[PDB]
């Protein structure tokens, strides 16, 4: 029963930050999230505007930004906005109550103010994302539960992702998806991106993962960012991540 | 077999960060650690000085910090020399590799410069150790390791509980101890932290550290939200002290 990204984001019960993400999917035939692991805001904001028509999503890490300031995060906004892709803060969340949503709405980096999605985890239980959604939900923004992990020696079981399932089908209005190895919930409301993928070679291929393990979105880092040509390395792993996606149409 | 804070500050096996901490909470008569979950720079540092005298410890959120400058830890710092008192940023890392060691040494922060301690989450595996503790080591810094949860729907089970014990010890040249509800390992080289502390899930000082093993309480609003701050944290580090000094016997 596999629908278009353009037909997922006219779902009923979709969040509105998902229906956005899958329709600039279809429109820009792109699956591709950069992980911009990066120091330096200059270095940020011209691998997000010359890569921001190839790309679905930037994931950042604000918290590695050595000259971070709320400026450069208004300027990314306005190249999110003219190519047409979601931010993404890699942030990791895992306090919970008050102080996790002052680390999502305040301090100095205040990431509810220009990131349109947040991932958490969900070892300590729903009150990460309790405490998120206090902040979240009134700003329209959506959250990512990481479901699965591939690094050695993850501590992430059978149940422990079908717990982290079931927290996002009781969070639905704020949660959009799992950061996972493959898909994890058969509810097409809900997004799948999946880090340690390659085109050469532990990480997987597109087609493996777009097309064989179900995943809708591909999280590449260094196999772009360290190219001498990031532009045509991100364009090799969105041909390829787009037509493993095609392939799994029929 | 139970042994002072004094004498597990000389274990053979003991790290400096680990010493040095056992060493002033036995000086000072306090297994306290303050968690200052305030937002503010002017009430951290009024705090920090008040109550310096009665904690081993004062936890912080960098990130929560809405004027954050790095000259406000150079003061922070300067208040736990004075006082002697440790830093633990409650940073809670779990990302791996380039990424945890760059959010421990790098970005506006600085954690490591100012941070006596730090914590990790073990689900992702010990990628987060092993970033964080190239690092950490160079610096004579110390790790925790958040062992059990204390959280209403936790999914720390028994094999996870285990899982970060036998990290930390693979990893003792870094990790110095665990945040957990009770003990968790029986080497006394290790510290055990535990919030979820009031005198009235909150457990009583006298449960978690006399009943329960541990070592140092975490407590925040207690402390904080109390008219008296001061006296509330000798409340708290009294009730603490005296249920070390009942289980050595
Ligand atoms: N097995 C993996 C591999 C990469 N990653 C993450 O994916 C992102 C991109 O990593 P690379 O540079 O390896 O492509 C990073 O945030 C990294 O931590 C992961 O979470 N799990
Ligand atoms: N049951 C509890 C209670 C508090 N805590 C921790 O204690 C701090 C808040 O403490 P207070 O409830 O004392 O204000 C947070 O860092 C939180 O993670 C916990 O981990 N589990």
């Amino acid at each position: 029963m596999e629908l278009s990204f353009g037909a997922r984001a006219e779902l009923p019960r979709i969040h509105p930050v998902a229906s956005k993400l899958l329709r600039l999917m279809q429109k820009k035939e792109t699956n591709l999230c950069l992980s911009a692991d990066v120091s330096l805001a200059r270095e940020l904001l011209q691998l997000a505007d010359a890569l921001g028509p190839s790309i679905c999503m930037l994931k950042t890490h604000v918290d590695i930004l050595n000259d971070f300031t709320l400026d450069v995060m208004k300027e990314l906004i306005t190249l999110a906005k003219c190519h047409e892709f979601l931010i993404f803060e890699d942030r990791k969340f895992a306090d919970i109550g008050n102080t996790v949503k002052k680390q999502y709405e305040g301090g100095i980096f205040k990431i509810a103010s220009w990131a349109d999605l947040v991932n958490a985890h969900v070892v300590p239980g729903s009150g990460v994302v309790k405490g998120l959604q206090e902040v979240g939900l009134p700003l329209h923004r959506g959250c990512l539960l990481i479901a699965e992990m591939s690094s050695t020696g993850s501590l992430a079981t059978g149940d422990y992702t079908r717990a982290a399932v079931r927290m996002a089908e009781e969070h639905s209005e704020f949660v959009v998806g799992f950061i996972s190895g493959s898909r994890v919930s058969m509810k097409p409301e809900f997004l799948h991106l999946t880090p340690g993928v390659q085109l050469e070679a532990q990480y997987n291929s597109p087609q493996e993962v777009i097309g064989k393990r179900g995943s809708d979105i591909i999280i590449v880092g260094r196999g772009i960012i360290s190219a001498a040509d990031r532009l045509e390395a991100a364009e090799m792993y969105r041909k390829a991540a787009w037509e493993a996606y095609l392939s799994r149409l029929g």
